[PDB]
């Protein structure tokens, strides 16, 4: 009949996030401290795991893309696209980049450059080897895995006619018990790790927009700030969600993503031009080079450190974790087209930006702690990498300007990601009505308040080594998953390849 | 009618090697320097020869296999395999490995981190690179030629009802002159690469199991108790061979089977766990990343030396010579399936427990050399390479009953190869019968009988050095003879591309 | 009707052309200085637009012959073809090498030598990089442009009954319009880009030969006498274009081309035959490892210089110079092949005996150079270039008749491919008739007279580093074209693959 909820999933998935938020709130000091313990331990016992699963989705993606079944249709073989490509190159946009952009493209650099996970820093090859540390932790591996969770959802959806769920991949290993205890811990498994994905990325936010106003208008680091920020942050994005305009808000996205390329612009043409079009291609050819090798590195022959549990475990836990809300976003565009030109679209179309950016950026940065002797750009970022991208751009004709442009396009980003975040949960949390429609719009709310939460008790206790624990611990038991769903897509693949001949 | 001698073969194949072993036996210090200088000059004069075309073999059964041709059938279009994939696959790893597998597990990895080919010893890439050149010589190139033989074998018998014989994939070139003189040399001179590399292979597990007796109870190393050594070897395997039993033989190659396994995760489970999981992952993509260069790396720029008819061209040479024996009895269990499942079961179910293997043994040794300070370990890895094994089995609990187990495990392991070499050696020597069985009963015990008088000859005269470049010499006219097979089986395949469109 | 001129093609190129060359031989002084700085500019201002497209090309014709395209004829379905492969392998000889085969043989890998792009010289691992280098200057990408021309201009001519020429690749974009201005521009920019590739290679050609007879008998190096060498090499090659004789041509051809390989036969033969051929397994493994990686290198990250307007991006503006001549002469000579026939025949036959030849004349150098203590030999590689070669023949065995017969060779190579030039640079001037034949007569002397003033020109104002500026200048428009002519070709392809389901 009617959409409504789907009891067993949503007790299920609130029971555990609202019982870890309060022990976080109420001991402080006692939670950080485990979630620093817990960190040094997983880079150490899980860290081999991580990398040998993510590899395993992009080699899938890019084997079934490249073969015969990349000319499956993702409907009925003679129905049309309903989207003009430009306005479905333009929705994976606003879903995909948010603000967390803004906070590593120009301290993430300059961290490698002078803290090398192996060699010798501050010189030509430390510089070489973390501009494309940046450009494998942007990369083809990130994009792999949201192509994959998009194609599973769409092709037995559209195809076979089942509701357009997580658990609907495990029909051909289980049959009907989709709708039963296994298939409902599937789907309760997947709103925790999107609920800790979107907590860091809002704390991350939040630490980015503080020191914008420190800069401009004198705004002070304290705790009763930091609440207020929250509220505004997501209290902007609820009435978004809770409002019902989709012209408005599309219409939006498309403002604010060429604002983006005014910007860009503006970076490239009032710096060092053609330093930063070689670097570009340098860039390209190292990271294409060196990619089949990349893949397995843990430095197990070094001296034992935790630098793996800092930055490349914690960006595997971080995509996967984001890949379930993106999936079922792009799925719902996609009706009409092969698998071929999806797998195609979405590993090139989104991803040429942000590693344009990345370059242009941190090279940008680079040159001028290099070459132009700027040491305290290059100790800003160890000891507060929330103001470095200040302190680089305060060097430009008409700063007060560009910082005050920064600050307005990074709180819309922000907005436009977490809109669309609220929706996919409450519909990941319903059962019912028509396979085109969104959940109750009680749910919005209630998923919008869960993360305030969660990031609130989060910040207060650790800063930004705990959003990293809680991401890469609470990233593990949906892994395990996608390898089951990956099983699944296997299995009918080939009563397809048999009934076309038969 | 019956089966039978094919007397123009074993003519030709008896009278090469029972003078060769009788010239040995009565001459043996002139023969191991004549041995030794020609080692010598084989690693100058022919060892871009041998990287040229061990990567052909390769290139071509991967090319085959990923284009159209792999949808052929290796019977006729509507029959079915006979076994069950289990039975299938555990009866490649009874014919693929044998005793040499405890001989070269630890002490070739020391020896290289000692006395590297280019570069500083004793160092952290040493070790990274020493662990690199054990994955070449265990890897893809060793398992890609017997899948080329097997391959070209099962075609021209089950799609054209051709002899299950190495001149059959000469039809299409010479026709039914495969039955005269250009057919019966390429017989012969497929005998004699085999009866040497069962001899080598044999030599070092009599050298690997006179130390674990004087190990465990004080038994010296004297001429006299080798020659009671190969009589206990060689009559434990004709007498098995000579018996007609399969069932109690493929039912005790399992058990063995069982035991290894166990064997290996008592050594992974009572050691250092983390580090050697870390070090598995490093070494999987250190062999990817490096493989397509590697494949032609002869240390051309470097200062002249010896090392490559030692290590790598010895085991292009020994692979080729196990080539004939594992590649007809693959072929006799894999009717009725396609080329692209055989191509890709052979390929990749027994080397992922052998690189296993070889990577976490390896690992286990380096570690303690390195990081522990037990030099007395490695220094045995130079002057007998035949004790490493047991000091460092001697490092852990319950030391006294585990290497007991592993001679055991070892002495079966020979038993179970070799039996399954003498059928296949008395069957590419006969003619007649019924295309499914085997030859004649007393042509086992003649070519046991063979195989024992060359590894006698050839160890009384330079012990480990003889070995290498005998089969070095004696495997260079069998490599045209591939070639040549690789042109006809092309030959052939353009007459299938034209038939199923014509 | 009759063939006749083409007025908007040829006034269009024609008063570039001589306009351009009166200006450098009234003013030798101020057109020398203006090259130079326009050098410098370049390599650093478009040095990455050449290496970024480069590569387009080449994936490209890859992965166009490795697709279901590659199936399709180059005519109707049903047409053979017109040649023996024998006839048509040895006419691709004839016009893609030429006399500066001879130019950078020895003396190019002993200036990477001693003078590298990064790194110390004179040491073991320069010697490695300069011969990998030398294989990128002379491999695929050159090879690879050529390939996407010959296909382009073939496939509209032999399927659509289209005119043999290049602005037929723009039919879908821009239909019957390609008989008005913009086609006729498209017509006229590639004549510009072949005359000063022409001319280039005239004048190392004449740089080349005055050496040799300065060895040989002592003739002095004089304006003068440069001079009667041009007037001799180019009268030499239009009286044998004017004369239409084709057999006694391309069996003159085929006799020189025997004459070559003994040459190469003797060199190898008479040296040091062992150290040769490891050396060239060590380079091919050595460029197929680093190809994917050294497609975008620009050292970026060192200390700038001006290295790469003279090595690598003079080659990949040289290269495509010389495609519309070797493109359309390839393609009239194809009739009746599929696109992976021609694109596999095309990429691997003639590179074959070019890498064999770099390969042993630059290791027959360095050998000599390192190991022997010939330090005269590489001083002349930087302060004379053009008498390394001789210097380096005459440590061999009847060094007064070696050189003799090398000068000859020379002679006629560059005359059976300057004689092929001048035919298609009348063609693709000319308009009507059958598309079967070549333009009027009175075209060939005209273009020929006009590279010899082109030549005299460049040659006496700047020497060796007017001619690599020259052709790095006037090679930039017609990259654009190349980009439009694939985005037709790939727009065909469509219709094609709907065509033959619909
Ligand atoms: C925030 N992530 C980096 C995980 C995904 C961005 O689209
Ligand atoms: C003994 N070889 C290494 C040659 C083959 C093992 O299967
Ligand atoms: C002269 N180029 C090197 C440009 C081409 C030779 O065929």
């Amino acid at each position: 009949g009617t959409v409504r909820m789907n009891a067993p999933v949503f007790y299920f998935a609130a029971s555990f996030i609202l019982i870890f938020g309060i022990i976080v709130i109420a001991f402080p000091q006692a939670s950080g401290a485990w979630l620093l313990a817990a960190q040094n331990w997983a880079a150490n016992t899980v860290g081999w795991y991580y990398m040998m699963v993510m590899t395993l989705y992009l080699v899938f993606v890019v084997v079934t893309a490249l073969s015969g079944f990349g000319k499956i249709k993702l409907g009925a073989d003679h129905d049309e696209p309903e989207f003009s490509y430009l306005s479905w190159a333009g929705m994976l946009f606003a879903a995909g980049i948010s603000i967390t952009l803004f906070f590593f493209c120009v301290s993430e650099p300059l961290t490698h450059l002078l803290q090398p996970p192996q060699g010798e820093g501050g010189t030509a090859e430390a510089a070489r080897q973390g501009m494309q540390l940046l450009f494998l932790h942007w990369g083809l591996h990130g994009w792999g895995v949201f192509a994959f969770v998009g194609m599973a959802l769409a092709y037995f959806a559209y195809r076979h006619n089942l509701p357009l769920a997580l658990r609907s991949a495990l029909y051909p290993l289980i049959g009907k018990r989709i709708n039963g205890p296994i298939g409902y811990a599937v789907d309760g498994f997947g709103i925790i790790a999107t609920i800790f994905g979107l907590g860091a990325d809002m704390g991350f936010g939040v630490l980015h927009l503080n020191s914008g106003l420190d800069y401009l208008f004198g705004v002070p680091h304290t705790q009763w700030i930091q609440v207020g920020l929250i509220t505004l942050m997501m209290g902007a994005a609820i009435l978004v969600a809770i409002a019902g305009v989709d012209k408005g808000v599309r219409v939006m996205s498309d403002i604010n993503m060429l604002l983006a390329c005014a910007l860009l612009l503006f970076v490239l043409f009032a710096g060092p031009t053609q330093h930063l079009l070689n670097t570009l291609v340098q860039n390209i050819g190292d990271y294409l080079g060196a990619l089949p090798s990349k893949s397995f590195d843990v430095y197990a022959y070094n001296k034992p450190s935790d630098w793996l549990g800092g930055w490349t475990v914690f960006y595997w836990a971080w995509w996967i974790a984001w890949a379930p809300f993106v999936g079922l976003f792009i799925a719902r565009i996609s009706r009409g087209r092969t698998i071929r030109e999806f797998v195609f679209g979405v590993l090139l179309i989104p991803l040429g930006f942000t590693l344009a950016w990345m370059s242009i950026f941190g090279n940008s940065a680079i040159d001028q702690v290099l070459n132009h002797g700027m040491a305290a750009l290059g100790q800003s970022a160890i000891d507060d990498p929330s103001m470095t991208l200040y302190l680089l751009l305060e060097t430009y004709p008409w700063s007060k300007t560009v910082i005050a442009v920064t600050v307005f396009i990074s709180f819309v980003f922000f907005v436009t990601s977490a809109d669309s975040g609220t929706v996919v949960l409450s519909t990941l949390s319903a059962k019912g009505g028509n396979p085109d429609e969104d959940g109750p719009k009680w749910l919005r709310v209630f998923w919008g308040v869960a993360t305030a939460l969660i990031t609130s008790g989060l910040l207060f206790s650790g800063s930004i080594d705990a959003l990293k624990s809680a991401v890469v611990l609470t990233s593990l038991p949906f892994s395990l998953i996608l390898l089951l769903m990956m099983w699944g897509l296997h299995k009918a693949f080939v009563m397809e390849s048999q009934r076309q001949i038969a």
